[PDB]
């Protein structure tokens, strides 16, 4: 059971902006202390938009990996809460913006490793992501980030077109998170209009190597981005691949 008493929780300062309303931290007093964030939700007031609001919290419920954000608890009476653990740090493409001069390499190869490792256990779940992108993505500390929770220019190709959506679509949009990664949380396609990126993507056009990123590492983004679904690595090939380039940069 996760229904959490409300007087276990100490709201604290906005921490960020959902769907549904404002995200604090805080903290959750168990049999303690322990910091927490704390999604709101201003009309589950209402029965409609309650059952979506918690709907987020019963996906999460069937996760359990380090690099993917946890459920704790919900409280269910208004105002209805969502209680996660808190990825203090906050969200990963303002944080690689703030820190475009101080994360090195390393760093950088880490968290697109750290994010491998959580993709190739949804695949392993049979479980299609879909919204794969930095804006997506938690950090823990400088040395952890979490997955969180049209995109048309993160999508594959067969995604943009007839809308189909795999682990294969997903290993093309996880290659844009690597990219912007790299970028320090530029977007994709800037002044590029959503319906022209079907169009360069066809014409065999892809984003450019990032300044600074291992060549190595940027040829693992374009096998992402194959056009043939079939000839994209899986994620728990990128996971292996992501390891080797880590350790490499890590031997300097
Ligand atoms: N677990 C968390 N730890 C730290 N910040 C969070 C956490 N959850 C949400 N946030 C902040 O709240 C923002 C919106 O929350 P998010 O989960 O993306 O909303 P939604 O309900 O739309 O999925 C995030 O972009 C981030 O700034």
């Amino acid at each position: 059971d996760y229904e959490i008493q409300r007087e276990r929780i100490e709201l604290g300062r906005c921490i960020g902006e959902g769907q549904f309303g404002d995200v604090h931290q805080g903290i959750y007093m168990s049999p303690p202390a322990l910091a927490v964030a704390i999604k709101t939700c201003k009309n589950c007031t209402s029965d409609s938009v309650r059952e979506k609001f918690l709907q987020e919290a019963l996906t999460m419920r069937q996760f359990d990996h380090p690099h993917i954000v946890k459920l704790i608890g919900v409280i269910t009476e208004n105002p209805v809460w969502i209680i996660m653990e808190l990825c203090t740090l906050g969200e990963l493409r303002s944080f690689l913006q703030v820190r475009k001069y101080s994360l090195d390499l390393a760093s950088l190869i880490l968290y697109a490793y750290q994010l491998s490792t959580a993709l190739a256990y949804l695949e392993s779940k049979r479980f299609v992501h879909r919204d794969i992108a930095a804006r997506n993505v938690l950090v823990s500390s400088n040395d952890c980030v979490k997955l969180g929770d049209l995109p048309i220019k993160w999508m594959a190709p067969e995604s943009i077109n007839f809308r189909r959506f795999t682990s294969a679509s997903d290993v093309w949009m996880f290659g844009v998170c690597m990219w912007e990664i790299l970028m320090h949380g530029v977007k994709p396609f800037q002044g590029v209009k959503n319906n022209d990126v079907i169009g360069r993507i066809e014409n065999g056009e892809r984003l450019p190597m990032p300044p600074n990123c291992p060549p190595t590492l940027y040829s693992l983004m374009t096998k992402c981005w194959a056009y043939d679904p079939s000839r994209r690595p899986r994620f728990t090939e990128l996971k292996a691949q992501l390891s080797t380039i880590l350790e490499e940069e890590k031997a300097q």
